[PDB]
This record gives structure tokens, sequence and C-alpha cells, in this order.
């Protein structure tokens, strides 16, 4: 499965790891964690 990204307590779901980080800074939010099912 994809990779899930989890911002704020909210989970998103993004294609890499690293495009969990850089959607984590366009949202100005540190509170950001990942893991890739």
């Amino acid at each position: 499965a994809p990779c899930e990204c989890d911002v704020n307590g909210e989970t998103y779901t993004v294609s890499s790891s690293e495009e969990c980080e850089r959607l984590c800074r366009k949202l100005g939010v540190t509170n950001c964690r990942v893991h890739c099912g």
C-alpha cells in the first residue's frame, strides 16, 4: 500500500515519506509522522 503521513494528529496518504515531510512543511506543522504500509 502507499505511505501514510500523520500531521497534527490527522492522517493523510502520500507517495513517499519525503512527500509526507514536504506536505507537513507546506502546512507548516512540526507535528508530523510517517509510516509506509
